[PDB]
């Protein structure tokens, strides 16, 4: 099948469930506490890796033990991890997360060697951007680099699949670049300035994205399913029913997994079924990385349906 | 000619600290400016500032068997604190701390426990004789209730002061309020403890009274930059600190309990002793982290001399 690049951040994620998060000036203590690899890239490379996808990875880490084990870690999720550079003197990326009693998180992060992801890095690996058929890259990487790769994508026909988030206003200039973007209800908001509390302000927030360029829009709903639209024809394709557990890199999963759908041929719908089956199995699992759900697993989830 | 020997038990914990602009707000994600792993946990912080301050002191606590565990241990023993009565809790890790620190320096921690968990009563109970002999116990509130009052109780009964800084806030029984003669509580733990908002000394007053009527005789009430309120049997007067560039106030409390216990140890007044516990604290405040940024006695007593 076609050929996937992925560019974005690794993190160490440490993970503290409490009751409720702690307000300024607060000490709450946990009830559970997890180490575990994470980052929205590392997350999403593994989604598409362990789906059956073609990857490869644009990231680095820093020269540290902990950058050590996640390299080891990455190539046997069926990653191609030659793109991932080893900054010497720097740290590799650390998440500090708190989950709540309802499932919410706070996530504060250390950038460390994520941030020297540059823009010269990403023109040595032109190349593999001009070859790959998609590329798919989040916004935990410096924006500038973010840009000169969405630039050499599109010079070549080579798919740039966006998932805005972390939440933040980005430029026409890169939007005009993108075909596929995946928000979550508050990215839209941010990106739009409409505020997305129903499917038709679905509908609306995709208009404007339509309007910038973007011909396929994706807004996450959720417990909710997704909104998908491709030039203003949209619909909501609900996910599926389960027992929630744990939500972090959910998206993460969702975009991983519908990437390797598409690449695979399937149309849009069959794609996002896909994607949310992969989703709903990793809600069911505890931590980033260790939640992502094999190929086989979730083909044998989709016959169980 | 040393002075009589001081017993801290608590908490010992690895802290990873992110400083950043705003607090994370729900479902956001934020990215800091300065990242840092130190030793912390408020009964360490204690230990080691009572020690580098000059205590002859002693650390009941509990970390983990992992290497975070052992390295902890070694660096206690640097920093003037006997460690012998420090369990290596098997199968357990060492607590860890969350820590975000936002632009003004204002901070939120999250904690999981682990081995602090395991400091039970049967431990504290081992250390019988310990207590017992010492001239003061100090402990805070981030080792589990049991233990604390047991030990409080070996130490009233055997006439070994008791002192408690009741930090993380909670509301406390009675019980072992009565066993206690000196408290250290914020505005924040004042409040929890006795129903009354403390925004002024007036405020401080009641609040110190109703600790007092609990059988608290001394009461101090720390009010960040004003100083302290301290109150003897109902006779309060403040006390303001020093003015110095802040940083970072991780720990500041600690270091003032700490050097606090010392300068009574050595006999100092009342007084004298918050003085000399609020130049340690103020220096800790001008350095990052926490066991890291609590200074040597050598340092305090040329900042008290200097001004
Ligand atoms: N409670 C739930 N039950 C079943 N599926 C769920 C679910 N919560 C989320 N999902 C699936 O995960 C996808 C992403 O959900 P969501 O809108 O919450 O992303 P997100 O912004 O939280 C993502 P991420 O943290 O990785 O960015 C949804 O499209 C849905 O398929
Ligand atoms: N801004 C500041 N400038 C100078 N000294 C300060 C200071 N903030 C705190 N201190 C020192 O620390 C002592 C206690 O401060 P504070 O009331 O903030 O403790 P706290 O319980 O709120 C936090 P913590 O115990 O973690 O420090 C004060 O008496 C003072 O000695
Ligand atoms: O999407 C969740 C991820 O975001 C943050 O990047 C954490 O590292 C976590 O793995
Ligand atoms: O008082 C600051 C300390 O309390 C918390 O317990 C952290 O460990 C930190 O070192
Ligand atoms: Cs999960
Ligand atoms: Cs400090």
């Amino acid at each position: 099948a076609g050929s996937l690049v992925v560019l974005g951040s690794i993190n160490a994620d440490h993970i503290l469930n409490l009751q409720s998060f702690p307000t300024p000036g607060e000490t709450v203590t946990g009830n559970h506490y997890q180490v575990a690899f994470g980052g929205k890239g590392a997350n999403q490379a593994v989604a598409a890796g362990r789906s059956g996808a073609n990857i490869a990875f644009i990231a680095c880490t820093g020269d540290d033990s902990i950058g050590e084990s996640v390299r080891q870690q990455l190539a046997t999720d069926n990653i191609d991890i030659t793109p991932v550079s080893v900054i010497k003197g720097e740290s590799t990326g650390v998440a500090l997360i708190f989950v709540n009693g309802e499932g919410e998180n706070v996530i504060g992060i250390h950038a460390g060697a994520n941030a020297a992801l540059s823009p010269a890095l990403v023109e040595a690996q032109r190349e593999r951007i001009a070859n790959a058929s998609a590329l798919l890259m989040q916004l935990e990487s410096p924006l500038e680099s973010v840009m000169a790769a969405a630039k050499i994508a599109h010079q070549n026909k080579t798919i740039v699949a966006l998932n805005p988030a972390p939440a933040r206003e980005l430029p026409d200039e890169l939007l005009a670049l993108v075909d596929i973007i995946t928000p979550n209800e508050t990215e839209a908001e941010k990106l739009t300035g409409i505020r997305v509390e129903n499917d038709e302000d679905a509908a609306k927030a995709a208009q404007v994205l339509h309007e910038k360029g973007i011909r396929t829009v994706l807004i996450t709903l959720g417990s909710r399913g997704v909104w998908a639209s491709v030039n203003g024809e949209g619909q909501r394709v609900p996910g599926f029913r389960v027992q929630a557990v744990d939500t972090i890199a959910a998206g993460d999963t969702f975009n991983g997994a519908l990437i390797t759908a598409l690449l695979e041929e399937k149309p849009l719908p069959e794609a996002i079924r896909f994607a949310h089956a992969a989703a709903a199995i990793a809600v069911t699992r505890k931590g980033a990385q260790p939640s992502v759900p094999w190929r086989e697993e979730i083909d044998a989830f989709l016959d169980r349906q």
